[PDB]
């Protein structure tokens, strides 16, 4: 059985508007630059776009600190430009998903300005205010973005809670007036015909009664602890009943911190919470849990075991998104592939094949369709991201970690790796801007750009385009069940996707040498659906493949 829906079979593209296309020379991407490139996305074969936050914001965290939920960000343009994006997407039969950030607002949001003015203001209980303990913060809560999660306010003498930047105070979801105002805000956007919502850090809305201290253990994985609020599902379901279920939308929940065996409660269709799981297990598989900027070695067997556990967790009643990178993570070809010149294009096509053959809604992050890479940051000042400055302050300026070792890691792990501007063409600043880009463009744009790829049939771009057409053509590549042929193999990633008699095999050689790979049991090849970097022909009934380094392919198997 399988309830098909548009959002299960969609291929989404994620646009980070600050870095997509600048159309007025200020160095920052804008709405009009999205509009201008919709035919490019339609040619790739995308039918839905998720945009990162597009609201009025002081940009401490690039739109995730929202100062007014009902205004367009000044740098992105006007409400008129927003409504044109919708209307021009509609002309092209594309659906828009927006980013809903209601764990916290900017400290400049009118609600916070009132709340901080004193204990008597009607907005006081819109945020979390607590007394110090012996002239220190109410408790030992750390922030994701550095220091304590409590900021002293001199006006009142009390501390306010901020899991993120001190300019992102957390909204008090235990206050029913807060939830009702957020619901009116959602209806403002949903009434404009938006087709999807992504809920940013949806699992942290419910705070822990009485705010007790975290134990030593809990301090080393506090992200998980902040997901343990006792009313989180009451609140998500109430939001579904009062708002989400009255419109026709797909909702995605970004559940950072949630242990994978707690994820299903958010997405089981019978629970009437959200539709699509954004889990972080796979994309953070190689990240230290205590020093969250540090990476550690990982293996293909580790990777594929997580793919399979995420897949099984969704089970019959949930549904996964699948992504290998996004605006919070290094670029996939650098992170999971080999980004050197001899291999980058083969590895990028290998990972596209993986992505576009998962039992999940795939999300392609802008630039990945070109094989864009991490950026060669050298000095701490080459980064923009508030998060990396928080890590530098906590670990390097306290003398706990040498600056150079810190940099060797954040070069690989920083969010700013995925925020360098999109490489449109080979002209100055890769045609992203007529001015000076807000974050420097990778010098590899001369070799990696959309103009060089869009009409080259062998390009990474056109291999993504071919895979998307393949996936739409073959229902088993969307709905088929997933079986990993060998979860312990560290060289060749091979799995099947099966619907009844229709059985397909995906095979990717993660090694930089030729690998021979004999199929298990009685499996043999009926057809080749596509391959990249193939040298040995595959004939009817072949039971073995000779895989070139970085070779990837999809095959139909004999019954
Ligand atoms: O969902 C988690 C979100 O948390 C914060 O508000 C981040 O800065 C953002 O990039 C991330 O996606
Ligand atoms: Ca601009």
């Amino acid at each position: 059985n399988a309830l098909p829906t548009w959002w299960k079979q969609a291929v989404f593209y994620q646009v980070y508007p600050r870095s997509f296309k600048d159309t007025n020379g200020d160095g920052i991407g804008d709405l009009n630059g999205i509009i201008e490139n919709l035919d490019y996305l339609k040619k790739l074969g995308i039918d839905a776009i998720w945009i990162n936050p597009h609201y009025d914001s002081p940009n401490t965290d690039n739109g995730y600190d929202i100062r007014d939920y009902r205004k367009i960000m000044k740098e992105y343009g006007t409400m008129e430009d927003f409504d044109r994006l919708i209307s021009e997407m509609k002309k092209r039969n594309m659906r828009l998903m927006i980013d809903i950030v209601i764990n916290h607002t900017s400290d400049q949001h009118a609600w916070f300005v009132q709340s901080k003015s004193g204990k008597n203001n009607p907005y006081r209980d819109y945020y979390f205010w607590r007394d110090g303990k012996d002239g220190h913060a109410p408790n030992n809560y750390p922030s994701f973005f550095g220091g304590s999660a409590w900021e002293k306010d001199d006006k009142s003498g009390q501390y306010y809670l901020h899991y993120f930047a001190k300019q992102q105070p957390d909204l008090n979801w235990d206050n029913p007036k807060v939830r009702q105002d957020l619901y009116d805000m959602l209806r403002f956007w949903l009434d404009k015909g938006v087709s999807g919502l992504r809920f940013d850090t949806v699992a942290t809305y419910s705070k822990i009664p009485n705010f007790p201290d975290l134990s030593q253990q809990q301090l080393k994985n506090f992200a998980e602890e902040y997901t343990k609020g006792p009313k989180i599902h009451d609140y998500v379901n109430e939001m579904n009943r009062e708002v989400l279920s009255h419109y026709d939308i797909a909702t995605a929940g970004a559940i950072f911190g949630v242990p994978l065996d707690k994820s299903i409660k958010f997405f089981d269709r019978r629970r009437n919470e959200l539709n699509i799981a954004f889990t972080f297990d796979l994309i953070r598989l190689d990240r230290d849990a205590d020093e969250r900027w540090r990476r550690k070695d990982w293996t293909l067997s580790q990777f594929r075991k997580i793919v399979d556990k995420v897949d099984q967790t969704a089970g019959e009643y949930g549904w996964n998104a699948f992504f290998l990178d996004n605006h919070d993570n290094p670029r996939a070809v650098s992170h999971f592939g080999d980004d050197r010149p001899q291999w980058r294009e083969h590895a990028a096509k290998a990972l596209a094949t993986l992505t576009l053959t998962q039992r999940a809604t795939p999300f392609i992050y802008q630039g990945s369709e070109l094989g864009m890479t991490n950026y060669p940051f050298k000095k701490i000042d080459d980064f923009d991201d508030v998060e990396v400055k928080g890590f530098w302050q906590d670990y390097v300026e306290t003398g706990k970690v040498k600056a150079e070792e810190f940099l060797q890691n954040v070069r690989q792990t920083s969010r700013d790796n995925s925020r360098t501007p999109f490489q449109w063409d080979a002209s100055k600043n890769a045609g992203f801007t007529s001015g000076t880009p807000w974050l420097k463009i990778n010098p590899n744009y001369k070799e990696i750009n959309s103009a060089d790829q869009i009409n080259n049939p062998n390009s990474v771009f056109n291999y993504y385009r071919k895979l998307i057409n393949i996936r739409h053509d073959i229902p088993a590549l969307t709905y088929g069940s997933y079986i990993d042929l060998d979860p312990d193999n560290n060289s060749v990633y091979a799995y099947t996707r099966t619907l009844g008699a229709e059985k397909y095999l995906v095979v990717i050689n993660f090694k930089e040498e030729v690998m021979h790979y004999t199929l298990p049991g009685d499996l043999s090849i009926n057809k080749v659906i596509t391959e990249n970097n193939s040298h040995t022909i595959v004939n009817k009934n072949d039971r073995q493949l000779r895989l070139e380094p970085w070779q990837s392919g999809i095959y139909k198997l004999n019954p």
